[PDB]
């Protein structure tokens, strides 16, 4: 399958990756989600080691998205990026690595199509 | 490795590929390294199914790609697409698909960079 091969790239590549790479991963797909959410008071899931550096970093984050409170949520078995939902659980924007591959297949197959036709 | 993996991916599409969707390709590919090479008379190699595809309808590749002057040459191991050189041998245009998905390699890695990065 096409989505599980390029993850595995993805795999690779966070074998090496800094903390600190990392976390511009985690703030930007963060930033994302609570902006189309744009509500102020969110839950994110993901890792357990995502969401300690979240924690551990918070206001580097407040910085960048000033208005929005966050609440740590639930680990999950995720390879990385995050889950942000309202506080009620209403509303879930899934910016996890695996749901963002799924979503970004066409890219992929357009590729294919360039080597194949052109 | 990225391009093995999207690769593979190209193996299964031509599994089932259809000799009319394939010769699309075929044509496709051929059209680009004739027109970059800007010459009357090419060789072109490819593998055995591909240059027997060439030969049985040159007249339909023909009244595509105008008045062009192909001679068939040796077979080589690939998995599709065709390589175009002048006469002469002096300048080959690699267009299989191998060569092909490493040339839009970083179409891939942009996809990849955006599933981490936003």
């Amino acid at each position: 399958e096409i989505i599980s091969s390029v993850l595995e790239e993805v795999k690779r590549r966070l074998e090496t990756m800094s903390e600190d790479e990392y976390f511009e991963s985690v703030k930007a797909l963060l930033k994302e989600a609570i902006k189309e959410l744009n509500e102020k008071k969110v839950r994110v899931m993901s890792n357990e080691k995502t969401l300690g550096l979240i924690a551990s970093r918070i206001e580097e984050i407040k910085s960048e998205l000033g208005d929005v409170s966050i609440e740590l949520g639930e680990t999950v078995d995720t390879m990385g990026g995050v889950i942000v939902e309202t506080e009620d659980g209403r509303i879930r924007i899934d910016n996890t690595f695996e749901a963002r591959m799924e979503r970004f297949e066409g890219e992929i197959r357009s590729t294919i199509a360039k080597v194949l036709f052109g």
